[PDB]
């Protein structure tokens, strides 16, 4: 698809059974989830923007499917007010940035 | 041009006569750059970010070449941790995303 910026890039994204909105962040170097309860073992991170830091959990390997597009990889859980796809997982679903 | 995202999508911007890097982040609604003096009127503004909102200056209807491409619109400026271009601005230089 193409993806307009007039509003923010939210689209559907698939993890589990389980549908949400996530935005393509093309300034995210990793991909960064709201709270939730995924499996398994994980390492304790913090992340940061302006304003400061959040602690996150980071789980590797994490399915997530980008409207039809599966990808595979690192992902941070916290307690985000936006899912966030990051260029960890942009780039293997072959996302650009065009003009 | 056609910007893949295996490495952060920087480029330079040429901003009050000077040449800076910026990033690309369709996840910013708005365009933020690091302290710096722009000619003109500024006025107060507070923008979120992680755990709370932050102070910066809203400068209107600055002149920014991204690329080669012009832009006219909002910069603001503050203790952002690294200089990006968002969503007012990349509209304005025709950026989608797209895969
Ligand atoms: C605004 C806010 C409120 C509360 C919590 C969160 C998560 C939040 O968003 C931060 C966020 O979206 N992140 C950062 C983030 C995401 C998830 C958890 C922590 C931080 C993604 C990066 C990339 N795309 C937009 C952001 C660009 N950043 C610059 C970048 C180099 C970091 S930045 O420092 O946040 C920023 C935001 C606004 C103005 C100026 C600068
Ligand atoms: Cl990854
Ligand atoms: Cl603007």
């Amino acid at each position: 698809p193409q993806i307009t910026l007039w509003q923010r890039p939210l689209v559907t994204i698939k993890i589990g059974g389980q549908l949400k909105e996530a935005l393509l962040d093309t300034g995210a170097d990793d991909t960064v989830l709201e709270e939730m309860s995924l499996p398994g073992r994980w390492k304790p991170k913090m992340i940061g923007g302006i304003g400061g830091f959040i602690k996150v959990r980071q789980y590797d390997q994490i399915l997530i499917e980008i409207c039809g597009h599966k990808a595979i990889g690192t992902v941070l859980v916290g307690p985000t007010p936006v899912n966030i796809i990051g260029r960890n997982l942009l780039t293997q679903i072959g996302c650009t940035l065009n003009f």
